[PDB]
């Protein structure tokens, strides 16, 4: 159960703002159905297709049987399971959960991410950093990967809120595992 | 019968409310059907509940090709009443567990709780209606989310004193109070 | 009388007599369902379908009878919108019939929500369908149990020439409606 | 004349003469409906069909058509939307014409509702019908036995001129209009 | 002449509604290794889809008569686009047109030069009389369109276009799919040819 | 095995200027297309693909690569609604050079409807595109052959500093664009 279910904390978009949002994935053996859930929006929907691209075009760097998706279901949940969440900024981390599900390679604890994916694996600055960094704050999380495009945001910060985080700002979804995953992938 | 047969407690349009859940389990290709005038959020809900007993088919002595293998039908009457939300994830759950493993649910039990991938279970709203539904059910055990305990604190104690209530925090806990072996 | 059942269920006219229909010709399993059927009728012809896979051997259906079989529900007048699940134990009795070629007795007209438990579910306007059986001449006609003290709001004139077989679960309606001992 | 048959039904405009076609191609199953077909229309189809596999022993259609031909049925013109369940007869007689490649006979046209059990159901708008039949140079119409009193409510000199078949099921329909013995 | 030849495989001069008016539609068809899908886009309204559907089901139902191995046409997959992209465009008037393409791009039989066609098609083959033959006409002589194949129940319809559109395009009256294939394409798509002598 | 170009189209909101990716994963010929895409961004989506397999032989692909691969066209950002048939080229290329493992000149954009017979049709607003290609710092741009008279009132400090190459055909596309 743990050990088929990645799981990652991210930031982004709920009904009521950008928020903590701890995004699940379950990896079972079966023959290459995509399900995903909870209560997601349309461009929430494709950030999941996309990052689900992005483990499929690079698997043999990650030590990834490459025909793993022929034999593979693959579930991403997002509870609240009632609560309206949309948007791209879970990218990042629906990546690293699904990376964490395929390998059992285990998710640091005390990390939260926020950024929108690309094929390509770049990482897109997002909005509402604020709002995000308040929530990761708020919520006792220590350290938080951003956008590079986003180290203009982090000046609208509250002074305290930057001291109390440990902020990575990452161009590539490389950088993500590695900082986000206990061993090195 | 008692197999396949889980008491939620989830929304209904006739108030939040009790939910006779049914299952079946046959040999078939795959296929998941899902009946009930369920709305999209409960519906989820047993897709996020199927996944927990894939993930943990083995552990729960169901054989992991039951996805290949088994047809499943999850109905919830009455037919017409519109249902919807989480609440019933956990209810779900027990269902298909006791369906596919042929483990006959407790008499008198009742559920309500909402189910993540990993098993742990998360705080409903409207728990007065739902212990009230189930008081009148005849309901004497109830399992409720561990953080709805507060919300008692809110219930007549009337209600409180004939219910056996169990806050849990997990899925394994549900199926070992739910689940007659 | 094989694959057909008079039934009492909701249409646009409101409450009345229709004929559900099944075919159960060789397939791989497809089921098909028409006459302008609202979705909770939808859904109570896959809860009736799924009472009888669930029951197939005790039933005297061959087990695997779902992967050599395609199903087609039908119920006319086409073009007249039907809804909600009073039709179930009906849609029950013709898969029955047509999996088993049991004749269904032409003097029985039934109404009722059907669970997968095989349990009957009373349902609503029971006194616009007793009409409509009575004014069809039906002879007996089969309801839920809990449907007993709606009787007492219909005429007694109806009523007292009604041979009405209250029921609580699919097997006393398969006994009553099938020609042949199931 | 192979796989076209002349029927009555409604159009935007009205009941009126309408040709449906149908193609019996090899292939895996697939099923087209197509010509601007409402969705009673689309469901007659299905029970038209349905009535055909039920009966493809005995139609000398081999069983497995279901499984071995892609059908598509048309109705021209394609533009003008057409609907209800009129057309059902007429859409099983050009399927058993197509599969069997026995010729619909050109001087007749046919209207009337179908059930799986291939019992022909009375239908509206007869008059219309009838006038359109008739303005179109049919000599024999196939109608449903229990639409024999609306003949009375259309001209007698339009009626006068017609072969008018009443018909009570498929079979009857079959052997009048096609070519050669079913 | 190689070049410009298979450039004309699987695409036909069609005359059917735009959004900007009864136009002339460039209808382009490809096939290619698959497994018998079947893709159309551009725009295309339900009643123009339906007629795709139709002119398919007609290549099909004469795969023989047409030398279409079932072999190879399960193997392939069939989209017809018709650009621009974005123009609207629907009614069953390009049924004609769809069906020459699709015979067109399956036996590599490449359309003639400077013909366009309209009408509806049946699955029986015949060609019915479509609406607005004036403002088809027109787009069609505006485009330097030399030979217009119309329905031979659209004749009666010629007594409205001037005389000057009468006298530089060349009309072929159709009532039968086999005549549209046999005008519009460089060889004959129907049937082995017997040369006889008296 | 990603293929990425620089597109110019038509977008809600921000510039015209986009990054059409394109993945060729081990799969069995199902198509994915992402990015907040309208209907007509879609068919050109398809058009591009059928283009390409209508050509794989020539292009130095497998015939029947479509049997063994899954392609998925997505168009950053992922939430700007946008639409239109001018990233058909891009869309062509993004795909070609996937396939064949051949990258794209990163200086160069392009903008075009592309047709099944790969000719590329001209676009609307190409000013506001060369404008997004522009402030984008896009050294080479290539455009529609059509597109040429529209040239004439684009600003002369865009004109004089884009290499402008307008382009009649996918083959011209595919050899000013990819680097080997």
């Amino acid at each position: 159960n743990e050990n088929r279910v990645g799981q990652v904390t991210g930031l982004a978009w709920t009904e009521v703002g950008g928020d903590l949002l701890t995004i699940e994935t379950a990896c079972v053996p079966g023959k290459g159905k995509l399900t995903y859930t909870g209560s997601l929006g349309e461009v929430m929907q494709e950030s999941i297709q996309a990052a689900l691209t992005v483990v499929r075009a690079r698997a043999e760097k990650l030590g990834i049987n490459p025909d793993f998706y022929e034999k593979r279901d693959i579930h991403v949940h997002v509870p609240e399971g009632a609560t309206p969440k949309d948007g791209p900024a879970a990218g990042i981390a629906m990546c690293t959960a699904l990376v964490s599900c395929l390998t059992g390679n285990p998710v640091r604890a005390d990390v939260a991410m926020t950024g929108e994916i690309t094929l390509r694996g770049q990482v897109l600055p997002i909005g509402g950093l604020k709002e995000k960094l308040l929530a990761a704050h708020r919520g006792g999380i220590k350290t938080v990967l951003i956008p590079f495009e986003n180290k203009r945001d982090l000046e609208e910060i509250p002074d305290n809120v930057i001291a109390d985080l440990d902020i990575h700002p990452v161009k590539r979804i490389e950088e993500v595992l590695t900082l986000a995953l206990q061993n090195e992938p």
